[PDB]
């Protein structure tokens, strides 16, 4: 299958990430430690319930398993686990994957656009972990929910859910599907300029709007921050599955639009349209999903690829970036890893709060860059 071709700009003023220190061991255990405190706090906070996907005045509400977001909570918690092994931790996760587990078996509040994102983080995390068997059955039935139930950039994460069945039950049906959708995603939702776009919002027969759709993104000529980290870590996930090499060309198209349209401190506006002076607030969950992303190709990048070094340096300067200005100091309960991102710009939604799926990013970024950590995905 082929990837249409997209304008693959250079990085402008690569010395901006080239001149960078790279981050520290100590620098980045002493982050890790910083937002486990957060979250052992949290822990009490929570209990065996879950965040909200946002803040509210930089303080998470409380809720059950119904959100699209619940499993970034329980991915924290595994993240937290595989930094200090406290089987605290993985007795709280626990708990979460049997609650995902009732939750797939009884069809609570599923929509097949977010089973990666549920069922990823928390069951397959822990099946990575230890291998537990009710967390394997968690996801494989959340996999058959998404085979029967299968176009957004999002999909690009939802999808290693699939190539996860497709190895542990040697079904290829699972992986063409993920093939298949890898190749509709990168076809129709990134623009042949590299900016990952939005597919129909509008049913295609009638004109209806679309229940539950929210507008991403400023405008159809815009560019939602997210969305392009979607599609920046989406991408090289898919790769490793997939070893096709127009997907590190598409990835370079995808990053460098993104590290091409940063402001002054390398944390990208919620939509890349903006920059310095623009007064509009910052979507640091996009960063740390596109710093991920980046870290997670960069394994598979050439040494000869021109532009590697670039890639580690500019992972590193977004990373120092969010530890050093962005990063959550206050040690009260409710309160996130990670400040100002944004939900929902149009519906008016988590617009400058911490968000759970940028706590989620960031964490895994940080344990990324201390250990050779296996992926959940
Ligand atoms: C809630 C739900 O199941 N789907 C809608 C949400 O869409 C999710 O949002 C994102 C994202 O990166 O922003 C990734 C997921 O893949 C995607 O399903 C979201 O748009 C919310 C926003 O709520 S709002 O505040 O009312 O705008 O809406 C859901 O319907």
């Amino acid at each position: 299958m082929k990837i249409k071709p997209v304008k693959v700009e250079s990085i402008e003023n690569p010395k901006r990430f080239l001149n960078s220190r790279l981050l520290t061991k100590i620098e980045v255990e002493e982050a890790i430690e910083k937002a486990l405190k957060q979250l052992y706090i949290n822990i009490d906070y929570f209990g065996e319930e879950y965040p909200t996907p946002a803040t509210f005045n930089n303080i998470y509400k409380v809720m059950d398993n119904t959100e699209w977001t619940n499993g970034f909570w329980t991915g924290c918690l595994w993240l937290a686990y595989e930094y200090n092994q406290d089987k605290k931790l993985k007795n709280i996760a626990h708990k979460n994957v049997l609650s995902f587990l009732n939750r797939i078996n009884n069809r609570i509040a599923l929509d097949h656009h977010d089973l990666g994102f549920l069922y990823t983080p928390s069951c397959t995390a822990e099946y990575r972990i230890n291998g537990d068997v009710k967390a394997l059955e968690a996801t494989i039935k959340a996999a058959d929910k998404l085979m029967e139930r299968y176009l957004i950039i999002n999909c690009l994460l939802n999808i290693q859910l699939l190539f996860f069945a497709y190895e542990q039950t040697g079904d290829e049906k699972y992986r063409q599907v993920a093939v298949n959708h890898f190749y509709a995603s990168a076809n129709n939702v990134v623009r042949d300029d590299s900016s990952a776009f939005h597919t129909f919002y509008f049913d295609p027969e009638t004109g209806e709007p679309l229940k539950g759709v929210t507008r991403q993104g400023y405008s159809d000529e815009s560019s939602w921050a997210r969305g392009q980290a979607w599609g920046i870590y989406g991408i090289p996930l898919s790769y490793r599955k997939m070893k096709d090499y127009q997907q590190i060309i598409l990835f370079k198209g995808m990053t460098n639009y993104f590290l091409n349209r940063l402001p002054e401190d390398k944390v990208s506006y919620w939509d890349l349209i903006f920059t310095d002076g623009s007064g509009q607030p910052r979507d640091t969950s996009a960063t740390a999903t596109a710093v991920c992303g980046i870290h997670e190709m960069l394994k598979y990048l050439p040494e000869v690829d021109p532009d590697k070094e670039t890639y580690k340096y500019a992972m590193h300067t977004m990373l120092r970036s969010l530890i050093e200005q962005y990063s959550n100091n206050e040690l009260i309960a409710g309160r996130p890893l990670l400040l100002h991102g944004v939900y929902s710009w149009h519906s008016g939604k988590g617009v400058d709060e911490g968000n759970i799926w940028g706590d989620y990013y960031y964490l895994e970024a940080l344990i990324r860059f201390y250990k050779d950590w296996e992926l959940y995905w």
